[PDB]
């Protein structure tokens, strides 16, 4: 992996564009105003791509050779890169401060800043805006995931009386759904920050590898059928497969796609009559989690429950919402995203069903269908030293005041009302709102401070 | 990278959910019924994740351990995995036939298929469903980008008269916006199949590494300004900044953002007056490319052009559309996706403007913002051999008969009307619509057939 060619091409040409006599280029990152975001993931990109010796004779030469063909000219700054190579044995001469991983900071706040520690590397700061900006992703997943949690929390509480198994309500299916493998990892981790139910094994490694979990492994998973494992017995032997999968895994909790063919038959005939004996005989610690993924998450859950409440002994819980016997539960495989999640869950409430009966699972929406647009994650330059004297820089397009960028040296502070506040123009040095909450996490190619995935949990915690 | 950990979790439990005595699991990939897709991406996946020795006692042991704690039990099949390590020196006993990379195959056709070559590894086929399925991305990005190419070609022709510069009308600005690093590589590579303008350096490397290019410039890019390189000069020195960039790159086409502060000032005054002499004196082979980046993408382009035509000598090309002097062009790099693209270009026409004047730029929408959902990319099983008996498998969910699944062995064919037709139930053997268009591309861990990015290009070509 070469960092020399891991940025947006035109930046390779920025070094010549900054005012002459520029010693410092201070840049920050924020989710311009989902009122609060989970800041998570920077630590990953810092260890995997930024720390250590990132420059090498071979990497400086590879760059030139490419940018030579790419730009049909030698625009590439081999001069400046080669400088970093010798002067600091390839380590990047930049400082990066940030809010502790997992922090839930409201929109408009400085989550992390990047600046060059060596005056000649005034071009490095923004060079890495790209590589570093891709954190918008894990942050977004992390945020959106955590928002879907509150929705399940709000409704589980005002329906069951508590939050048992909350952390296992949104299961990550999106492994096949993501754009790449690496993404599968990163995204899976921005979920395990809010729930422990994940099928995208990848996100786990990353965690143990870049964040470390003292707990017994990050997320988990129960065995489950897929369309191939049931359609393979032939449409006529669907029963044979259902009964083979609940028996093979009579052991632990098993999930079984019941919509291969008429989801409402499988529920009313196969599970509620033929294999009635393999359900009721089950353990509460290992129920048969019926799983449809046919059409319209709301109407199906309701009808599924309706059918099941009818072939099985339903009970009314402390709050009045109907509840299936401990050996029968349901998971919403398809159509679930932060928006529909809200529909289904409230749709159940109106229908008196308890959010207990059902646990959900989102694929693409959960790990894809996310953009740097959603939370307005942006990396803009606010401070710069031109000729020994700094100047507060920022952009303010006319056709868009929403795109005004902060100006000057920034600092994150807790306000007397408990919330946060991002101070600009260096005013954070007036000793006003306590200490800056951002922490130097990166300086001269060496991770100066990291958090464990267990810490990220505690930070991103709800309520 | 351990292939034994690149699959949905439940699939780890799958091996024991198939009917007893199943020697063959054969599945297919299709873009369930964007009327035609570009099949691109399989070749990379095969090469980077499935080729060669993908199994090692170390990777089996790792999985074992991880999986054991994941499912809090050992449902992990090391016996069958261990089998492959021995029998075929860690090489996957599976065969994958597919359509030539770049193939613009309509919708509802079998693009690629998979099946285990060893009756012992019947379970293996689906295992890698996840791995393979992630191709929806490269397919989708190569497909969506191509569609946008059409909208561009369509109006460029009906406005300039030809298709010159077409392959540079959509510059990839999404490196900043993709979910991860590995994504930008894949994404950008799918874009480059349809255009040659990309700032996502990453993609090029992947091409030369997994597809190879004999061509000179597999991906081109000119120097450009970014907000930091301008705003750093201070609001009151935007002119100083503009005049500095045009000078540094007076010889080559240089793009320069102008919405730092008032896009309509930098155009009517900064470039139209204070620095006119620096634009009009430029080579056509190195124009100044004015680039707005905020405001209504259409309203802005028109006013931008309206200002420029009012400050520079505009001509009227044959077709009757207005055209700016050869040294002055516009690059619309914000808010451009297939929809808006189609609105702008269309809006430029009603307003008598040649698509020659503008060149677009998309990022988030181009590479990110696409889902396995869009083209209905799906991988399902359609044929299996149980007790030496082949059965045509399929799912036909009610409440969404649109998720139906083809049945039996498939083959791609070209119908006498020139288009394509996917044959099911093994009816392809009746040898009627010529030979199967699918070529075996992967046998027992060996790429038996790949295509140069030059061929893919020729396949994905338009008209
Ligand atoms: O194996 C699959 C993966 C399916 C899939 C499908 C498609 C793509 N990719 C993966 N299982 C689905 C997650 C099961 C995890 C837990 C088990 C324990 N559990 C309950 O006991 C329960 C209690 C109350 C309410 C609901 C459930 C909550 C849910
Ligand atoms: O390099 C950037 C990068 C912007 C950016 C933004 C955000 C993030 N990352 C990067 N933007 C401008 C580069 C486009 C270069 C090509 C040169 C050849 N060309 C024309 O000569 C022309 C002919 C006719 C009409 C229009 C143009 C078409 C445009």
């Amino acid at each position: 992996f070469n960092i020399l060619l891991a940025t947006d091409s035109y930046k390779v040409t920025h070094y010549k564009q900054y005012p002459p006599n520029t010693s410092k280029v201070y840049s920050y990152f924020e989710c311009r105003e989902y009122e609060e975001t989970v800041f998570y993931g920077l630590q990953y990109i810092l260890n995997k791509y930024l720390k250590g010796k990132v420059v090498t004779k071979e990497k400086i030469q590879e760059a030139k050779e490419v940018y030579r063909e790419h730009f049909q000219d030698d625009v590439f700054n081999e001069r400046g890169w080669n400088y970093i190579l010798e002067k600091y044995d390839g380590h990047l001469p930049i400082e990066v401060k940030a809010v502790p991983e997992g922090s839930v900071i409201p929109r408009g706040n400085v989550l992390f800043t990047v600046e060059n520690t060596d005056p000649e590397c005034y071009w490095l700061t923004n060079w890495i805006e790209t590589i570093l900006v891709q954190s918008w992703y894990p942050i977004t997943v992390a945020t959106n995931s955590r928002e879907q949690k509150k929705i399940l929390a709000k409704y589980l509480l005002e329906t069951s009386g508590n939050l048992d198994g909350l952390e296992y309500k949104l299961h990550d299916f999106g492994y096949r759904g993501v754009s790449s493998q690496e993404t599968a990892g990163i995204g899976a981790s921005a979920h395990l920050v809010n729930f422990k139910g994940t099928d995208t094994v990848a996100g786990i490694a990353l965690i143990k590898k870049y964040y470390g979990t003292k707990d017994p492994v990050p997320g988990y998973s129960v065995p489950a059928a897929e369309h191939s494992t049931i359609t393979a017995w032939g449409k006529d032997h669907e029963k044979d497969a259902f009964e083979h999968i609940v028996t093979q895994f009579s052991s632990v909790p098993v999930s079984v796609v019941s919509d291969s063919y008429d989801i409402y038959n499988a529920c009313e005939k196969i599970w509620g009559e033929d294999l009635r004996h393999l359900i009721v005989s089950r353990s509460t610690e290992a129920p048969l989690i019926i799983r449809p993924d046919s059409g319209n998450p709301l109407d199906t859950v309701l009808k599924v429950l309706d059918i099941l409440g009818k072939k099985f002994p339903v009970s009314e819980n402390s709050k009045g919402y109907k509840l299936l016997p401990p050996y029968l539960r349901v998971i919403q495989g398809d159509g679930v995203d932060i928006n529909t999640l809200q529909e289904i869950v409230e749709g159940m409430k109106q229908k008196k069903w308890s959010i207990e009966n059902v646990s959900f699972g989102s694929g693409g929406a959960l790990l894809q269908k996310l953009t740097r647009d959603l939370l307005n994650c942006s990396f803009k330059c606010s401070y710069v030293v031109t000729n020994g004297l700094g100047v507060n820089v920022f952009k303010d397009p006319v056709a868009d005041p929403n795109k005004r960028s902060k100006k000057g040296r920034l600092s994150l502070h807790r306000t007397p009302a408990g919330t946060f506040v991002t101070l600009e123009e260096g005013k954070g040095d007036l000793e006003e709102y306590g200490h800056d909450l951002l922490h130097t996490v990166f300086k001269n190619g060496k991770v100066t401070k990291s958090y464990s995935f267990d810490e990220v949990r505690k930070n991103a915690q709800l309520n």
